[PDB]
C-alpha cells in the first residue's frame, strides 16, 4: 500500500533535513516542499498570512500533486506548516481519490530556546514562536507530537526509522 | 483573459532567465519550473529519457498546477523541455477546463557555438546539442522560434515585451 507522511511544526524544528531523509529511505517516494509550492506565484504574490486565496491554492496544487504520486504508486512526504483542519481536508481528498493510503501526521518539536538559537544562523528572531504557540492553542492530540529536543542528529535515521512505522501517527 | 506561455528549448539558451523575468512583469502570474517538478520523486527517482511514466508523471503534475493557476486568475509561465506534442496535449486539457486562455509556444534559441560556451562555466559539453537537433528534427514551424543569438542580455525586458505580445507565438 502507500504511504503519505504529513511532516509539520514551527520553523527551525529540522522539518526539511527529516523530510528529506524519510523520503530517500522509501524504495518509490516523493518529497513535497510546500514552500517552493507556495513561492510559485509571482506576480501579485502574498504571503500565507495575508491571503486565504492564495494559501487554499497552494493546498489545491500540494493536493492534486499529493494524489497524483500516491496513485503513481509513489509514497508522499509532504514537508510544510499543516494544522488538524488542513491534515483532515488533504485526509479527506486523497481517501477519496486513492484506496490503501495510511496516512501519518507528525508534528516535530523541540524547545522554546532551542529554537531559539536553531535560527541565531540564518542571515544574521522572536517570529520563530508566533508558529509554535499556534499548534499549542489548536489543541492537538499528544499522539502526533514528536519532541526531539533530546535527541541527536547523528540518530537522525533511527528518528525516520521510528516515525515511518510508529502505529502513534497513524493519525487515529 | 489568462495567458500560458510555453518557454522552451536547449540548455543554456536562458529559459529560466527569460521565464522569470517574464512573469515578474505580470500582475498576476505564476512561474512552473518543469525541473522542480520532475525532481519531486526521490526514492526510485530516474531521468526523462529512462522512463516514459515518470516523464508522463511530470507532464501530469504540470498540467494540473497549470489549471488551477489559470482558473486562480494567473497567468501561467512554463519552463521545460516541449515538443509539439507536449504542447498539444498540455494545451487540450486547460482548453477543455478553462476558458479564455491564450496559449503561447516558444522556442528560445541562439547558436550551435553559442551553446557551446554559455555552458563552460556550469561547473567545471557535447550533449548541449542533444536537446538542439531534437528540436529541429521534429520539423517545428518557424513561427515559434525565437532566435536570441543577436541580441543582448541587456535588452531582457524588450524580449519579454515582445513574447507578451507578439502573436506569432499565439500558437497558430
Amino acid at each position: 500500500m502507500k504511504k503519505l507522511y504529513i511532516i509539520t511544526g514551527p520553523a527551525g524544528v529540522g522539518k526539511s533535513t527529516t523530510c528529506k531523509r524519510l523520503a530517500a529511505q522509501l524504495d518509490n517516494s516523493a518529497y513535497i516542499e510546500g514552500d517552493i509550492i507556495n513561492h510559485m506565484v509571482v506576480g501579485g504574490y502574498r504571503p500565507p498570512w495575508e491571503s486565504d486565496e492564495l494559501l487554499a491554492l497552494t493546498w489545491k496544487n500540494i493536493t492534486d500533486l499529493t494524489v497524483n504520486f500516491l496513485l503513481a504508486q509513489n509514497d508522499v512526504v509532504l514537508d510544510y506548516i499543516a494544522f488538524p483542519d488542513e491534515a483532515e481536508a488533504l485526509a479527506q481528498t486523497v481517501q477519496a481519490k486513492v484506496d490503501d493510503v495510511e496516512i501519518r501526521f507528525i508534528i516535530l518539536w523541540t524547545n522554546r530556546e532551542e529554537l531559539l538559537r536553531r535560527d541565531a544562523l540564518r542571515k544574521k528572531g522572536e517570529r520563530c514562536l508566533e508558529l509554535v504557540e499556534e499548534f499549542e492553542s489548536k489543541g492537538i492530540d499528544e499522539r502526533y507530537f514528536y519532541n526531539t529536543s533530546h535527541l541527536q542528529p547523528t540518530n537522525l535515521n533511527d528518528i525516520v526509522k521510528n516515525l515511518k512505522t510508529n502505529p502513534r501517527f497513524i493519525f487515529c
